[PDB]
């Protein structure tokens, strides 16, 4: 629970290098013992064009400090972040109730992304190009978009922050970040780390909110005309409204929009390994993350024996409770809708036909915990208004052909992540670029990593984050032609 | 007139690699006599969705195509269009009413962009990553997205398309054009030579529309399912309008929207050059370009000697006639209401201060011809509501510093090319960087060049045309982790 | 019938001194037999628009041309 | 579609023909049951739905089932 330590446990927003609390607040709690957290400030439409503004101004001197300056920064603020891991976990674990080891993972991977940033911001190169005419040269310099507003989801309240907002500042931009109501904490501790780096004021602004305020909040920075830019990580939904705000000003966007996610697994796969995968991809976060695997995809010919070993895999594995509990897997739903939906998805595929492996219904541990549930002998019509349930279940549809298994994948109109295991050279190859994805996971379910493009394709995103494309989402491209030669 | 190749010269769309005629048709008449030039299909909401499906099935086989085939069909189109130069700029100047040498100089760039493009095809490159995991390797793919909708204006009918086009299809895309209706005729005469080429039926589709389908057809093609990408080139109205119709599914997008073009010509100047330059770049297309520099900021010092060589210059080089009459330097404005657009901010401008150095009224030719015009003693906010107002009109705004000139050139919310004249090293540096434009012109007014990466920053556009970074605005990235090793 | 003179019967209007054909067309039939005799240029509010242009520019020419 | 969701054995055929445009599979359904018919009373199309039954008491029940007899 508490113990922490008080500076990097805030309750008020962080605007121009000061803490500041707004006239109204909202309460957040430990989804999984219900105990109250903190209170929030709630920042409302006036707070936000503040920290727009506040950003603004540090952006006219931030584009100005030297990259290796930028770059120096950004690695104090990794390494405090490393040195206050266990704290930063315990406050992840406490919002959004991911078992302690998961949330050891994201403060890793959330630390890496500033590591990594701060690599990148001495490696923006412009270009020299050839032309014809012998009296001019061709100069092509990188230059920041300006500010940029920042939202994320609850699921990473650290690593989807951080994801953008090393690669905003390592291009030169100030960011204005307004988390998750229900994980707001994550973002502040961020903020105090920030400022313990040494972060000028202005550059990293965070302005919490509640559900009420998010719509009118969101509207002001992403329409506000001092940013030019808007990254989001969130439902499909609340994405193409920010498309529609940003339309009206033309602004800079990359976002991902939680897609499906199939796990195509054939008759050359290494079973024990395929289930590994299964179980990784599936069940982290209990479930709850748009590169879960929903669908499962398995091979006549290993099906029975595929569906067998995972569900013994459920057993020996998933162990149901508090996050901060020892050998736990399973944290809670984030709240009580969202176990309704997984009750919702249950009932009407089982009302359709699908069998019952194990789980089910809700665990007899009450509230917002739900039995890791396996189903079978499940159809894909039975995935609607579904798309974006996010819970410890795992639907199996059984398939034949390979063309098959890849036109159901490709099904959706929404493509994110992807998932397959295969033995077969060839085959490897074909279904690696054939699914239609944004990201392909070949006999691993597990595909986090800073260094490589993520982000998906259609309906399930814009632009790509980590690696060394994403701080191209920050950047403008200014063609100078010299003449007079 | 007349005379040019049948082939060339089409009235039907071009949908599927077949000419279809529309249910209605619309009339083009020559922009500098009046003549009809023909009657052309209109396409409805109907003949769109079909080339949109011509386009989403002839994709699926494209993109199967080897790059080093693409890149050969790209160059047998490029070289199509050299063959029939003549005839192809005739039709420019048919249409668009533009000097015929500045319709050569249109279908060289033109034909140049088809040209680069090929050999951009067979260089598009995926990464190999390194990842701390020693069980998995990291492999980036990069796949063409699919159906593309192109949008563009009547200023360059032939280099708008084959800019956007030949990228399009050098990534692997297929595209749906859907050209202005001022200027059809080019769009045409390209799918002409797209068949002679050999480019498979589908991967270039044509669909011509008056002004009162362009709402419904865009909004067709700019929204079906079947299109995941949208290219185009024209005002700021017309693209918000576009993102807001992209929002909707996600669409990736790409624009160039219209803004200003400050024209900054500093103490240390090359007078000769300096006005040359503003010739060049001012009156080029009779002043009706989205790069045609508007407001000129001279200096203090230099100002008078500039104002007085550059009318002198106007006087010896502008001759407005018809654009296939021998010496023509200045063809027609597109139509009536453009030339009220330009007596408009002419009179606005005087009768606020404003001092007519020459031109100033219709020109006595009649029709849609204006006076090459050259107002000194302008101050700012005589550009308002104007700053898309594109004519043979050049009001010089003088300013004391560096820092001045700056500032206003910046004034505007729009952003897409700039230029100066200046020989002081430092200065060139300063003022390149903090022209906060998408292309910097140094002591030179024309920087056309498709090697070079041509777009603006914040209102006025996203993404870039031409150069290495072309090709990019229609791929998309997989990350591919292959692991299990 | 037929039979006149080419350049007597006409489809295009007429402004400018240019013969422009419109969007659009309309039927003309014989009133006694029915036959269709052409199919004529329909002209909107912007051909309409153009030939005043058209008029008033003349006009500033042809008031100054002699009565002779 | 509605009919394989709903219990439906595709025979042969079942897509669009690989010749694109408008041309379809000719396609066989077996495993078909009489509720799979609605709002497709009117869908002409290459498509053949196998319906089994019994008696012939049974098959004239469910052919005159339409309140459409031509
Ligand atoms: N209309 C909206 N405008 C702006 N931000 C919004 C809006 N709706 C939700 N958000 C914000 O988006 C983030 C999560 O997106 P949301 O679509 O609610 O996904 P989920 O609930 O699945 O995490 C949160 O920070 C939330 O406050
Ligand atoms: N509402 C609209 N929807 C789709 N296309 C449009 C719309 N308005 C104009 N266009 C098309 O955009 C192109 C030119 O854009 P426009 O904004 O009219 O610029 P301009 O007239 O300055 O060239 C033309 O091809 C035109 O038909």
């Amino acid at each position: 629970l508490a113990g922490l330590s008080a500076a990097l446990l805030r309750t008020d927003s962080f605007v121009g290098g000061r803490w500041l609390p707004a006239a109204a607040t909202f309460p957040v709690q430990d989804p999984a013992s219900g105990a109250a957290l903190g209170m929030v400030a709630d920042c409302g439409v006036r707070e936000a064009r503040a920290a727009v503004r506040a950003a603004y101004e540090a952006f006219c001197r931030w584009r100005e400090v030297s990259a290796k300056e930028r770059s120096s920064l950004l690695r104090k603020w990794y390494n405090l972040m490393i040195q206050n891991k266990d704290d930063l976990a315990r406050i992840i674990t406490a919002e959004s109730g991911k078992p302690l080891k998961e949330a050891h993972g994201e403060i890793l991977y959330s630390a890496f992304f500033l590591e990594w940033f701060s690599e990148e911001a001495r490696r923006v190169y412009g270009d020299i190009i050839h032309t014809p005419a012998k009296d001019r040269r061709a100069l092509v310099l990188k230059q920041p978009i300006g500010v940029a507003a920042v939202i994320t989801p609850w699921n990473f309240p650290s690593a989807m922050i951080t994801r953008k907002v090393g690669a905003a500042l390592a291009a030169g931009c100030t960011v204005v970040v307004k988390p998750a109501e229900d994980t707001p904490f994550s973002a502040l501790a961020l903020a105090e780390l920030a400022s313990q780096a040494g972060i000028p004021s202005g550059v990293y602004n965070v302005i919490p909110c509640s559900r009420k305020n998010a719509k009118e909040v969101g509207e002001a920075i992403c329409t506000d005309p001092l940013v030019s830019k808007i990254s989001f990580t969130g439902s499909t939904t609340t994405g193409k409204i920010l498309l529609h705000h940003a339309a009206n000003s033309v602004k800079r966007v990359s976002m991902e929009l939680g897609g499906l996610a199939p796990f195509i697994v054939f008759d050359s796969a290494n079973v024990d390994q395929a289930v590994a995968g299964a179980m990784a991809s599936k069940f982290r976060n209990t479930g709850q993350t748009a590169v879960c695997s929903n669908q499962f995809l398995v091979q006549r010919g290993i099906h029975d024996a595929f569906v067998k070993a995972f569900a013994e895999a459920m057993k020996k594995n998933l162990r149901v409770g508090n996050g901060f509990e020892e050998g736990t897997t399973q944290g809670p739903l984030i709240n009580e809708k969202a176990v309704e939906k997984v009750e919702k998805q249950v009932n009407d595929a089982v009302s359709k036909g699908a069998t019952v492996v194990t789980g089910g219904k809700r665990h007899q541990l009450g509230k917002n915990f739900f039995e890791p549930t396996l189903l079978c002998n499940v159809t894909q019509d039975m995935l609607c208004t579904h798309e974006e349930t996010f819970g410890p279940l795992a639907p199996v549809i059984k398939f034949d052909t390979e063309e098959e298994a890849i036109a159901i994948a490709n099904a959706a109109d929404v493509g994110l992540a992807g998932y397959f295991y295969s033995q077969d050279p060839a085959q490897i190859w074909r279904v690696a670029e054939q699914l239609e994805v944004g990201m392909v996971g070949v006999n691993e379910g597990l595909i986090s990593s800073v260094e490589c493009p993520f982000g998906g394709v259609k309906q399930s995103g814009l632009g790509r984050e980590g690696s060394k494309y994403g701080i191209d989402e920050y950047l403008e491209l200014k063609y100078v032609c010299y003449g007079g030669l």
